[PDB]
């Protein structure tokens, strides 16, 4: 159904500038309740996403026009902070109807500037750019989480150079020196905004954000986490990856010394060495205790989706299963079992292995390992499928062309065949059998398939694949060190406030009213002519 | 500090030729000490890396 669907709605949605004057004149009124549920979001169904208010009808179908003609009106004046079901207001529509292209930017970016002047110029008093909607989003923090990747980029550093609206601008230059230009950037909630700011929204999005990646990129953002990164988080992190360092050694020296007895517990003597051993172990399992609350405050705090679970979070998610095998370990120590020697030796391979976590904060081993881990998931779900097939239907031929009254097993046959790989085949592993061409035209087919064919293809692929990761590569370690910057700062281990940029400069000491203002400007230096 | 930018530096940094001419007229000296700590070289801070000559302003 189209509910609301008024004369006017049709008129704007029409294009007939005509029809629209005439209507308002006649006493047409705005506040339009188009809550049809033709008129409502999901647009993947026949539907119309941005409607619910003729004002974000007017600006969205970029006519100035309507817009401008609505703000004093004959009978009943527009209101732009007017809100629709989910409290989106014409900000919002303008940012929703975004689309990530040159010209569809331009007209939104147009049409956002014209209207938040022409509100402000309205009603002074009110900020229309702070208003949230159901969701508790500003227009910049609904850009940002979304995906509308141009559009933040435009309000990041928008400016206006007039009397009585400079004081609208996030970007200023207030001196210049010759060639040089000292920029400032308010950047107001994007350090905090006390529920979710910018950077936030950005680096905790659910993965299913297109622009996640590059929308760090931008001037001001990239700026402030490389400055925030060179204040205090670089020596945390590094402190942070000395201490692991430490515990894995730790952890090492008590699995490698550990006793060779039977049915554990295991007590201490009058000897020296003992009390070292015991002393490792309990700071070993400390750790993984420590690592375990980790993981669950991760989890709590984010609540991710098994389609977001299992896609992201990587780093969590093992360092956590480390935790879950320490744990176990622990168990079967107590448990009266041999079996913790598994558990714990998975926990120290996960460990050591896990190590590679750090590489990020440092430019080339973070993108080294990135590329690795993203050449890990993307072909070994390729590769291996096709490697099992060959590997199982060959060891599946040959164990059974083969049988006496030794290599009777598919166990021996698969293990033998798979030796091929690592460059140990032998070619003759068996004598006077049955059908000794067979089985040899069997093995010669196997490796021509699998040792001459397969392996370098997969080594083609991974060329490609390489050169088709250059840049990914980058993005992603921009954004790890992203995140690591933002759960440093978050956490910080002692409640104190080092996260701020200037403290409360004076940009611009002018507002509507006969008052001052303090907007913690950050600056930027750059040259040019 | 700007020691020594006198209103030719600034009449020839703003590309103002009307004050140029009228300074030079007026007897401004040529052969200015313009020595400000920030006036002179270390660009790592804000600074101004071809001063202490306003023919170097010039060219
Ligand atoms: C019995 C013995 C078994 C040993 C098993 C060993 C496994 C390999 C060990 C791999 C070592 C590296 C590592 O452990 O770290 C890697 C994860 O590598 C893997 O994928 C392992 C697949 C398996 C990065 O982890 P991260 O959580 O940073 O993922 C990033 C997100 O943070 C971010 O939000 C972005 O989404 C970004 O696109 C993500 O990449």
């Amino acid at each position: 159904y189209y509910k609301g669907q008024t004369a006017l709605h049709i008129a704007i949605e029409r294009r007939n500038m005509t029809l629209v004057t005439l209507l308002v004149e006649n006493g047409a009124d705005v506040q339009a309740a188009a809550n049809g549920d033709f008129f409502k979001k999901t647009k993947g169904r026949p539907g119309f996403y941005f409607g619910e208010l003729p004002l974000s009808l007017a600006a969205c179908t970029n006519q100035l026009a309507i817009v401008k003609f609505l703000l004093q009106n004959s009978w009943q004046p527009a209101d732009i902070s007017a809100r629709d079901s989910v409290g989106n207001t014409v900000l919002h529509a303008l940012v929703e109807v975004a689309d990530n292209t040159v010209d569809n930017t331009k007209f939104v970016t147009s049409m956002y500037n014209e209207i938040l002047i022409l509100g402000a110029k309205l009603h002074p008093t009110l900020k229309l750019e702070e208003i949230t909607n159901r969701k508790g989003l500003t227009p910049l923090a609904l850009a940002a989480s979304s995906g509308k990747i141009g559009v933040l980029a435009y309000i990041l550093q928008r400016e206006i150079h007039e009397p009585e609206c400079r004081h609208l601008s996030r970007k200023f230059t207030e001196w210049a020196y010759g060639p040089v230009h000292s920029s400032l950037y308010d950047l107001s909630c994007i350090d905090t905004c006390e529920k979710n700011s910018v950077l936030e929204v950005i680096a905790y999005s659910s993965s299913e954000t297109p622009n996640r990646h590059d929308m760090l990129l931008v001037e001001p953002l990239n700026r402030l986490l490389q400055d925030k990164w060179d204040r205090f988080v670089k020596r945390i992190f590094y402190f942070n990856f000395f201490v692991y360092c430490l515990y894995m050694i730790i952890f090492t020296a008590a699995a490698y010394y550990r006793p060779v007895e039977g049915l554990p517990p295991y007590k201490l003597k009058n000897t020296v060495g003992d009390y070292f051993r015991v002393t490792g172990e309990i700071l070993s399992v400390s750790g993984g205790v420590y690592f375990f609350f980790r993981g669950i405050q991760y989890f709590l705090q984010r609540r991710p989706s098994l389609k977001s679970l299992f896609v992201d979070s990587y780093s969590e998610i093992l360092f956590f299963v480390q935790s879950l095998f320490m744990l176990v370990s622990v168990v079967l120590y107590f448990s009266q079992r041999k079996e913790y020697v598994a558990s714990m030796v998975f926990s120290l391979a996960m460990g050591w292995t896990n190590m590679l976590y750090y590489t990020r904060g440092f430019q080339q081993m973070g993108i080294y390992a990135v590329m690795i881990e993203k050449m890990i998931l993307r072909d070994l779900c390729r590769f291996m499928f096709v490697y099992l097939v060959f590997l199982f239907g060959f060891s599946t031929a040959v164990v059974t062309l083969i049988e006496d009254g030794s290599y009777n097993s598919l166990y021996s046959t698969c293990l033998e065949l798979f030796k091929f790989t690592i460059g140990m085949g032998d070619l003759e592993f068996t004598e006077n059998y049955d059908f000794k061409a067979v089985f040899i035209i069997l093995l010669l087919a196997y490796v021509i398939l699998t040792y001459i064919l397969l392996l370098n293809m997969l080594i083609a692929l991974m060329g490609e694949t390489v050169n088709k990761i250059a840049q990914e590569s980058k993005n992603i370690w921009k954004l790890q060190r992203a995140i690591t910057i933002l759960d440093t700062e978050k956490s910080f281990l002692k409640c104190m406030r080092k996260a701020f940029r200037s403290g409360k400069l004076l940009q611009v000491g002018f507002t509507p009213d006969g008052k001052d203002d303090y907007r913690w400007c950050f600056r930027v230096d750059e040259v040019n002519w």
